[PDB]
């Protein structure tokens, strides 16, 4: 399966942690934004909203969004490790209704606006330190952003989103339980080492 | 099930026509924003019958469709198809409505109806809004839906919302065929559809 990435983007990075969990292995095709490899017809052609990560399956089906992939990962490859799947993807409605929240949160307002805040100002650092206060607060007594006994694509998706963060500059050292969350699920997620040094090398 | 909510919210109205869809009655909680009335103080907000509280508007759809819809398999089918595949482009659309379709709404409409009412909207921002426009318009292409299948799908639901927002702005759909065409079919057929186009209608009082 051909995945189109950059190596210091956040999404990307979520989608090659969710890769490694289920046993999958990605055909790496770099793809230079700057460069405008993206607006080339060919990646057009297979993706009209022109963004990385976008993955093609064996099939020929596309995919993008780093959270619709992560999901589409567990559910197609992830299911033939059936505790597994249970793990990355809780079945229960309950409990996938909040590893699905927290994916929202961090793509609406986690990673939004951190990109708010860095990529061009003290209003939107306070937008910021409030996304992380939030997060604090879901990871209170907590051990993984979706709860549960293990690490979910919740943990993933979030992981990269916080590796970004923490090579930006910002003292995540703040927030308690973000700090002790992303420290403790680094040491215990499988390629999680290659999100940070993806974060640092590049991001 | 309490349901704390805004009628002018399109994440408010995306759940509203999912719970009619499901057959789920919403007992409603009018709760006052700009008065200060979920540690996050997001609407929407579900409580269901065991107090367990829920908000993010689509992470509320989809658990409508498992939990309360389900036991019609046919139209948990329809709202929220199985197949991986067809569930990963509902998703995707899902992930569109929220951080691209009305992200770039609010960036571009917010500050002239927020805070300190900039007199002219930027046009780096209103690019971006119409960028997103041409997206939905090009996923639209030789389909009826947004995310394709035979029938209505909860990302349908949730763009549904975000489009009458975009309308009672007063922004021009009809300059996008596919996604006005789509609107026009799609209002005229999904359940709480007239809670929408109430709903956003009383969002309009920004834009006076
Ligand atoms: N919601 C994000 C989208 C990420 C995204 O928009 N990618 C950026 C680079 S990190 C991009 O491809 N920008 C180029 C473009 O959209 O034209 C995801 O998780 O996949």
């Amino acid at each position: 399966m051909d995945f189109y990435y950059l190596p210091g983007s956040a999404p990307c990075r979520a989608v090659q942690m969710t890769a490694a969990a289920v046993g999958v292995e990605l055909n790496l095709k770099l793809t230079n934004l700057m460069a405008g490899e993206h607006m080339k017809p060919e990646f057009l052609k297979l993706n009209p909203q022109h963004c990385i990560p976008t993955l093609v399956d064996e099939d020929g089906f596309v995919l993008w969004e780093s959270r619709a992939i992560q999901i589409y990962l567990v559910e197609k490859y992830g299911a033939h490790d059936a505790d597994l799947a249970e793990r990355l993807y809780p079945s229960d409605p309950r409990r996938r209704a909040v590893v699905h929240q927290r994916l929202f949160f961090d793509v609406a307002v986690l990673y939004q606006r951190f990109a708010e805040y860095y990529y061009p100002d003290p209003g939107r650092l306070r937008s910021m330190e409030q996304a992380l206060e939030f997060l604090n607060t879901f990871l209170e007594g907590e051990q993984y952003v979706a709860g549960g006994d293990d690490p979910t694509i919740a943990d993933l998706s979030i992981l990269a989103t916080i590796a970004t963060y923490e090579v930006a500059g910002y003292d995540l050292r703040r927030y308690e339980n973000v700090q002790r969350w992303y420290e403790r699920t680094s040491a215990i997620v499988p390629g999680a080492d290659k999100n940070v040094e993806g974060a640092k090398v590049f991001g």
